[PDB]
């Protein structure tokens, strides 16, 4: 029962590849040792399919039953909708791998006729055929890093353009309203990250004596055997769905989900994978359901009293009512032992945790600033150290998504992201007048396509006013981002501070969107601070599209 087989043909590039940090004349206000930062490149690809190739066995007991049919249950009361063609085009992003049959991601958004009728053709097989293993490529994924030595290179598998846009018509409704139904609370995609940080100290202060802890899943998509995708296939099933999407979703599970044969860049066979796909639809909606199944029937086995999950996709953090510490630590061995045996076994061995700041989850860990009146405030914050190592490359070098424009909206009340992130960025766009044009990011896997002058309403609407507010950051977290700067060899923050007023002062000059950007984004950088009031445009915002579901992988766009 092994995750995948290979025939040895290497997996291969699409395009020259840069391990190295390039350097432009920008590089060095932010970044002095640049040999500590790296992409990784498909000459570690070997390494990673070592690691993620192993035997799954699993022993699926009485727990395990019992929580999954009450998460059919639940799933029963959902209907789902089948997306039109039209519909489904528009959800697939501009820059898209393009089709093997001779079409692109334009021209699907277009509706061209050579588009459309492939899309038809597509379907039309997969009412017919519920057998053929559907093709898929296996590509190397370049990500940046900070060295600790370096890590292989993560790896992508996807179908066509055709079948991606098919996946969506028969799964798009429920891959975004069945795990809410499901889970309830315990579904952290639906979460705002004020609304997430909310939740999880909400749940601390509702235990007597908490305890917490994150379970980390080593290679959870290795993990997932062909019963836990037919088991994901039962939980759609349970929906109120149209004949038509039962047949596409029982064959998308058959040909597509269970597993299938790899193809390289170069169009030569790699092998053939028997778990989870990185690249469809339905890894979010899946990795989330079969963790929160595996994690909910441990949690019993353990005893755990008074559990809260959340979980998002392969993250999972539990918090739960104390039984004392030898009792806590006890309980974890068992409840890691019960992940095992259900082929979730651990990376790093759980830890139980009395202090909700020391708990990461999302890869990231609660702390506490103050507002303007003095008013404690929770907000969700992160090492800085691989935010700053992607924001040197993507200083050098146009990349496809802006990790620093999803860390500035996801991160906005943080120390690093409001001193360094904010003030770099925003320098750079005012020296080349690009604050009016629209830049892709990612959040919760999903694509969407921003404006930079936009980011005060957006950050009010995610974080409320306080994040524009927020002071006296704790000793600890002031210094973890002292230390990261050290490390990276990154002007300390009195440096920062100045760049701001600069960058603030640009701002105001030019008036418009651009002033309520130095206005609202850069009030922490004067001594004379300005009265922030909520932004006419914030309650204007069409939010919607934003924090319904997760879709890592799954080739989503909103404009
Ligand atoms: C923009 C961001 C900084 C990268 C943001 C985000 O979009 C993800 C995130 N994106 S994802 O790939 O969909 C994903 C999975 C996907 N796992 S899977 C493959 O199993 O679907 C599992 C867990 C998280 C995420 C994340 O963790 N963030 C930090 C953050 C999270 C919550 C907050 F409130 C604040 C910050």
């Amino acid at each position: 029962h092994m995750s995948y087989t290979w025939t040895g043909a290497l997996i291969t590039p699409c395009a020259a590849e840069e391990s190295k940090l390039p350097i432009n004349a920008l590089s060095n206000s932010l970044l002095r040792h640049h040999n500590m930062v790296y992409a990784t490149t498909s000459r570690s690809a070997g390494l990673r399919q070592k690691k993620v190739t192993f035997d799954r066995l699993q022993v699926l007991d009485d727990h395990y039953r019992d929580v999954l049919k009450e998460m059919k249950a639940k799933a029963s009361t959902v209907k789902a909708k089948l997306l039109s063609v039209e519909e489904a085009c528009k959800l697939t992003p501009p820059h898209s791998a393009k089709s093997k049959f001779g079409y692109g991601a334009k021209d699907v958004r277009n509706l061209s006729s050579k588009a459309v009728n492939h899309i038809h053709s597509v379907w039309k097989d997969l009412l017919e055929d519920t057998v053929t293993p559907i093709d898929t490529t296996i590509m190397a994924k370049n990500e940046v890093f900070c060295v600790q030595g370096r890590k292989p290179a993560r790896l992508i598998v996807f179908p066509d353009l055709g079948v991606r846009v098919c996946e969506k018509m028969a799964l798009y409704d429920v891959v975004s309203t069945l795990p809410q139904v499901v889970m309830g609370s315990s579904y952290g995609f639906q979460y705002s990250p004020g609304q997430r940080v909310e939740f999880l100290v909400n749940t601390w202060k509702s235990k007597k004596n908490p305890m917490g802890f994150s379970y980390d899943t080593r290679c959870f998509d290795s993990t997932v055997t062909e019963n836990d995708i037919r088991v994901e296939e039962s939980i759609y099933q349970c929906c109120d769905l149209a004949p038509e999407a039962r047949q596409a979703i029982k064959s998308l599970t058959e040909r597509l989900y269970i597993g299938g044969p790899l193809t390289n860049s170069k169009g030569q066979n790699c092998g053939y994978r028997r778990c989870r796909a990185s690249g469809v639809l339905t890894t979010s909606c899946g990795n989330t359901l079969t963790c929160y199944l595996k994690a909910s029937a441990a949690c019993r086995a353990a005893k755990l009293q008074d559990c809260t999950m959340l979980v998002n996709g392969d993250d999972l953090v539990v918090i739960c009512e104390s039984a004392g510490t030898q009792e806590d630590a006890a309980s974890l061995r068992v409840f890691t032992e019960a992940m095992t045996r259900y082929s979730a076994p651990p990376g790093d061995p759980p830890q139980p945790e009395y202090d909700l700041e020391l708990i990461t989850s999302c890869s990231s860990n609660v702390s506490v600033a103050h507002d303007a009146s003095g008013k404690r405030v929770y907000y969700l914050t992160r090492d800085p150290t691989t935010p700053l190592a992607r924001a040197a490359w993507e200083t050098a070098r146009h990349t496809p998504v802006n990790s620093w424009l999803g860390n500035i909206i996801m991160y906005a009340p943080t120390l690093w992201a409001r001193m360094i992130l904010m003030t770099h960025f925003f320098s750079i766009l005012l020296a080349q007048e690009q604050l009016e044009k629209a830049l892709d990011c990612q959040i919760y896997g999903a694509c969407y396509s921003i404006e930079p002058l936009d980011l005060p309403q957006i950050i009010e609407r995610l974080h409320g006013l306080s994040a524009f507010s927020l002071h006296s950051y704790s000793p600890g977290e002031i210094n973890r981002v002292a230390s990261c700067l050290r490390k990276l060899g990154v002007p300390p923050l009195r440096v920062w501070r100045h760049r701001a007023r600069s960058v603030r002062a640009r701002l105001l000059s030019q008036g418009g969107r651009a002033a309520t950007c130095g206005k609202y984004l850069f009030n922490w950088a004067v001594k004379t601070k300005l009265k922030l009031t909520p932004i006419p445009a914030a309650s204007r915002l069409d939010l919607s599209g934003w924090f319904v579901a997760g879709y890592s992988g799954g080739d989503i766009y909103h404009s």
